[PDB]
């Protein structure tokens, strides 16, 4: 049942909007599956993601990983690699890609569902709506949003953080004319603002008659001092906080008590080591956008977490079924492992082992996820 | 695979020797063997122990585990349980020996030795010669450390904590010449002393000429600022800290920076997150005595330990094969699971489903670990 | 006047209503009565209460209580030994129930109530009616409140937590419906909250109308952190914390800065002197449940006291003489000790030697402190 | 058996000798007996004692006693006022002579010696010589260590602190000539340091080859940074710390981690309050002077209290029958109370009801305690 393979699928394909915050713009997708394949035939996935720039080609990724990774894997039973406890003491990102694989293999061959594995209790978490709209115009955006209430979801966040604050004002005021009355509302500043500033900001929403379930990264996450006063004196919302963090990071923020919500994504051993530390000290837990929606097992899977991020990402021609989302519901299926498998179709059509220049992309996959 | 009948053996039998520290005194064994199984004919054994009371009959104990242990773990799979995040938020002390039932059984299942399962490279782990001496005669003492020294210990722990400072000297006196020059010393107060007392102590005893690898528990569990003082002031030798400590405990222990290196028992589980966590830290982690070894497979896969106990208690009787010492290395065996399995011979011979007085007990198992 | 015997009573008997709060539920009472005999011929009486499982039969309670407590009893006097001073250095709750029944003896062999040897100025404290109500339908719910209010307590507790916060603003909009405006109100979640949700439902809740005299336990006790947070920013209501917590714990949560009240119960020993230690730090105290209300003569005798938790349990037939409440104050008794003695009516109908299932348990006892 | 009268006898008379340290000088005595009288019969005895000025006539402290602390005690039960918590928020030292004199007939009414109703398992305590010998000739101070010595101390305290410090080592060298070698030594300075001076002085003292048990308020006693740096750095004995604090104030020096010992006096229920307290905490506490030794018996109760000053002061004649102190340890005597009782001959010869001048107070009463 160890390791003996590993298989690098390489795609880069044009979006179908602009997506980004007040920091990042981005109109394409750069991902590559990683496959790793025991000797009982079994197959683990995961996903390699680069979000600024493009992958190099598929043969530079595979050479990279045979000598990066590959040795720490061959001949290993994924169950045992996913305990391993390393002392602190990549040239490409394959830490969370590997975790997801590894896991998924573990469960495949234990013969069980990712999230059973992991110790759940139940199959379901609520999902949030989730724009990255900064770059939107204000008609893709009530089309967006106004999509996700049709379809059932309750909670909604949208991106803030520009220069003009009338701006922010307005897509909350455009926000709470396409939602349910009594919807729950989170903004994401992305670190555009100093300390002081994100909480007058905050009084200034309150005051506006927007009621927030939680700001997220409102400032500089190494500023702990004003994430701190951020915690005592925003006494109306939540402020959520982790972004761009590591394992170390995510700790470090932990005992510095500036947070009061954890965001985390989908690197699944350091996110059920994060989660039980979390647990431990009494602090809640979101999901952030995993790709593919892969983080729906340990967000079902821990008790202090309640929320998932979804974001409409044209994604889902990749895989034979992705994961259900079902009136604002993320449902963690009952296949063995994470329960995403690669579609052969979309390996053959989608793939491209060679890094292009943006203009040689063509048409976006089709999102049906979306209007 | 999932679990579908527990089975607990009750055994009180007499010590072969009187164990103890400058707290509490001991010649008699109180234990029960809890086997989890499953629906695939595997077995997981884990072991019941009390050190200041006896057990209740055998039919008490299993009433109690079925009433309030069972309905948590019946109807699912071991790996699954092992995995479970539960919020901080029993009758008698069962969490130690479901742990190690629970691994016991995941690693069968998954046809694998618990420390490979727990992640480890490697599959030995120093062994040092503890004697929990405190009240045994001189000539026993010798006796015992004699034996150690010669089947190859190289390291030695001794009970100290008399109201006769001088006894607790006479007895490292004592201790030199029984062992190669050379050897490895530490002392075990079981918190007699006072911070400042403990450092006085200290002083004294390293002026005396006996270099210490560490002092264990020197003082109250609880004085963290005396800790503390002993930490930053001793630079001759090692505070071990975290006895009677529970999990919650171990984690204030270590935020309280108030251990140079943190001992722990068999608790599997809870091992491997405090274990995961100290990594992180920097912290050192010694295993203490469990019960026949088990611990060995979490000793070999943290990298953060160098140590486990072993004590020479007349055990080894109730499993057919006990973990293996040799030359001062304790061996993680290739076995599936932890290796240790009950003696149907034993289980019938030692038997005591009823609770006895100590008089009742009988003759002493035959230990063929002393001479 | 050393004590020369004990005695142990074993009840087990059904409810009246559900009991409990966001963590827990009970339908039954677990409750033996611990008889102390000295050879005056006075008894000291108190109770060794379980909440989550049954006591065991009788006689592993009178085995238990032998072997572990009563040779640090026998042939003492009481009142030497409510004085006794131990360095910090059981199978079954003893710890309460023999403080209570030795402070009872100690006082009875003085000639004396408990509460004037406790050094009391006064006779009586005021009382608050508390539901345990959380598991109790809506009709129930205002049946037993507006019961309260009819015989006169001015003040009332509820249970919250529903992991839908309509739920607890729909039971307070109800309490408000049945007892005098100007009523004072307390919520208890028990931990259901996280610090910064706490705040928010506290916010909300104020928003709602609803003043609070204090929230009980909101959070997960060992989150100083947040306890602090909540004690900082909530200037409208007070942070009642320490449910759950030993006497070092307590402690601990005081020197943390942690709570604006401290509550505690009816460990009379411990509760005078973590009741020195909260009078010289000038925070207050509330007492919570005890069995039959033998806090009573803490409450009048801490000065810093001005509430006893009362919940209408339906307890009273196992006493000659409960203690009185009358238009919300609870009244120390003029007899000596805390004035509660067994009923031998009640010892002979309602006494189980030996363990049942829920099933086999009968009719409740009647309560007539109830409709 | 409530309190009905009281009754005070002044005295003023020469000492045998002159006492003092660093700071102050006495050749006199200024102590008046206060006796608490119940409705039964029993008499509480305690001492008010002047240090630094002489008593007012004894129809002074009478009128200030009636109208300022009797109405308080009148009609009351001694073993009730002992428990009383007051809130923290006299015109003579009355506050451990009230203490002192309510304890010894709260024990007497109990039938118990004092130690006894303490809660004590024990009856005995190590005594240490304390000369009070600052001001002593060389020869005398020879002659009382000597003495000391020679009926089995086995300790000895001296006071230094003198602007020339070769007058401590001096002594220090003065002291090693009269007692055999292995003896204690412990060193008050009285506060005549500063923090590094000394901490380079304690420095010197070792290297000179005296081995101190403790020193005692070397400095400042609101010094507590100072206090805590000689705490870290002087590894080699103990800082005891406390003295001409109360009971708040010895609670804020431990809270500041300002002391190896804590030093306490002979208020009875204050000390058993921070004796429980220094328990929860893990700091060792000696008893200083107390009046005729009564102390001894909250130096036997507590546990961890080790020593007992003992200073060769002629006050015996006062009582029928002194605290026995043999071989170097106090003992507390099986007598109902703290054993002493006023001996009316030394009523009659030795009261002196008019305030005297030093100088017309005559002969000192013979001090059989010294050669």
């Amino acid at each position: 049942l160890s390791l003996s393979h590993f298989r690098i699928t390489r795609f880069q394909f044009a979006r179908d909007r602009v997506i980004g915050d007040s920091q990042v713009r981005a109109d394409d997708v750069n991902v590559a599956a990683l496959e790793l394949v025991s000797e009982s035939g079994e197959v683990g996935l995961g996903f390699i993601q680069t979000l600024f720039n493009p992958l190099p080609d598929q043969q530079e990724i595979e050479s990279v990983f045979e000598h990066e990774v590959w040795p720490s894997l061959k001949g290993n039973r994924a169950i045992a690699l996913v305990h391993r406890v390393n002392r602190p003491r990549y040239s490409l990102p394959f830490h969370e890609a590997v975790q997801v694989a590894l896991w998924d293999l573990a469960a495949k061959e234990a013969g069980l569902p990712l999230h059973v594995l992991l110790g759940s209790r139940r199959n379901r978490v609520k999902a949030y709506a989730s724009g990255l709209d900064f770059h939107l115009d204000d008609d893709a955006f009530v089309s967006l949003f106004s999509h996700a209430a049709s379809i059932g979801y309750s909670a909604f966040k949208i991106k803030v953080g520009h220069r003009d604050f009338d701006r922010d004002l307005r897509r909350l005021e455009l926000l709470k004319t396409c939602v349910p009355a009594g919807s729950k509302v989170m903004i994401d500043p992305n670190e555009a603002w100093t300390s002081k500033e994100a909480l007058t900001k905050l009084v200034a929403i309150r005051e506006a008659g927007h009621d927030l379930l939680w700001v997220e990264d409102p400032i500089l996450r190494h500023d702990h001092d004003g994430l701190r006063t951020l915690r005592h004196a925003v006494t109306w919302t939540q402020i959520n906080s982790g972004e761009y963090l590591d394992l170390q990071g995510k700790r470090l923020l932990l005992e510095a008590h500036a947070a009061d919500i954890l965001n985390v994504h989908g690197q699944v051993t350091d996110v059920m080591r994060i989660g039980w530390l979390a647990a431990e000290l009494g602090i809640p837990i979101s999901i952030g956008n995993t790709f593919l929606e892969a983080g729906v097992h340990m967000a079902v899977a821990l008790p202090e977490v309640e929320w998932l991020e979804y974001s409409f990402q044209n994604f889902d021609h990749l895989v034979e079924q992705p994961i259900e989302i079902r009136d604002g519901y993320a449902y963690a299926p009952d296949r063995p492992g994470h329960g995403l498998v690669l579609s052969e179709k979309a390996r053959g059509e989608w793939s491209r082992p060679r890094r292009l220049a943006r203009s040689e992309l063509g048409a976006a996959p089709e999102n049906p996820r979306l209007p």
